[PDB]
């Protein structure tokens, strides 16, 4: 990280090119003039110690290493050079984070749509949750991929923007670790794996807060290492708990792949979306 390279001339954007603005270490609000090629919105994560200067300036050097994808909040620049803080500024996804937005989509739910659609507008449907699922582990494949290890995957860090699009952010959680990481401290791609399955239970939940009514102690940890897992959330389907019960496998490296994920999941979008097509075409 601190060996990886600063392009200035191609990511440094002037302070007095923007203006901050309400809360989202800290992360907030901002209106930037220019940052691409006019006024847009974006993110901004700055420091509110030289160890955490350095931090964020690895951060920074890190998200520029492993460069662009659809899924992962996208970089659009940075003030590092001397005359005011370091500040790290990214794209800004509107409708915030997903834990948040699927607990409010609770009573707009239909597992699919037929005519009348206009009955269903705007409702999350089984094709929403499985789309989100397959996007972040497009994007988690993408990470994996460059050795990166989030730590962190919940539904408090995935975003979402514009026309159902995803991303894997970090704002920088004993529910979402591995057994091997509570235990042994070990975190792995294995390890961002379990995550990930907690994660889509957190989806196909509506945005429910994981192992409900379990108090996390010793008997927690004890428990989950011993083979014990959460049930079923209330909008999954068969599979898609299979494949959150493939990711809580004990054995890190029987736990599937992201790129097996992204496959599998991508096959369940598809056998979805031809059942939407005839439940469509016949009422
Ligand atoms: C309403 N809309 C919003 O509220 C809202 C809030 C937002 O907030 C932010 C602001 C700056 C950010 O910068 C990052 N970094 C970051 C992102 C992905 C990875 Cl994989 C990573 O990796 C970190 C490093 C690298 C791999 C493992 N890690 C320890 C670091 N995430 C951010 C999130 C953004 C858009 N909308």
């Amino acid at each position: 990280a601190e060996r990886l390279p600063y392009d200035a001339s191609k990511w440094e954007f002037p302070r007095d090119r923007l203006k901050l603005g309400k809360p989202l270490g800290q992360v907030i609000e901002a209106d930037a003039f220019g940052i691409d090629k006019t006024c847009r919105t974006v993110a901004v994560k700055m420091l509110k110690t030289h160890s955490e200067h350095r931090a964020l300036m690895s951060e920074l050097k890190i998200l520029i290493h492993i460069g662009h994808h659809l899924n992962v909040v996208n970089l659009l620049g940075a003030c590092t050079k001397p005359g005011g803080p370091l500040m790290v500024i990214t794209e800004f996804c509107k409708f915030g984070n997903l834990s948040t937005y699927l607990r409010s989509k609770r009573n707009e739910f239909v597992p699919y749509k037929v005519a009348p659609e206009d009955l269903y507008k705007d409702f999350l449907t089984l094709e929403h949750l499985i789309c989100y699922s397959f996007q972040v582990a497009k994007g988690m494949e993408f990470l994996a991929s460059r050795k990166c290890i989030h730590r962190d995957l919940a539904a408090r860090n995935i975003l979402l923007s514009e026309k159902n699009v995803v991303k894997i952010c970090d704002f920088g959680p004993l529910k979402w670790m591995a057994p091997e990481t509570i235990f042994d401290r070990v975190y792995t791609i294995q390890s961002d794996v379990w995550s990930f399955g907690v994660l889509l239970w957190e989806i196909f939940s509506l945005g429910a807060s994981p192992y409900p009514g379990v108090k996390i102690d010793e008997e927690f940890c004890r428990r989950l290492k011993e083979g014990t897992r959460m049930r079923a959330p209330d909008y999954t389907t068969p599979e898609m708990y299979q494949t959150m019960l493939d990711c809580w496998h004990g054995e890190p490296s029987q736990r599937p792949t992201f790129s097996e994920l992204v496959e599998h999941l991508g096959n369940l979008l598809q056998a979805n979306a031809q059942q939407d097509r005839h439940h469509h075409h016949h009422h």
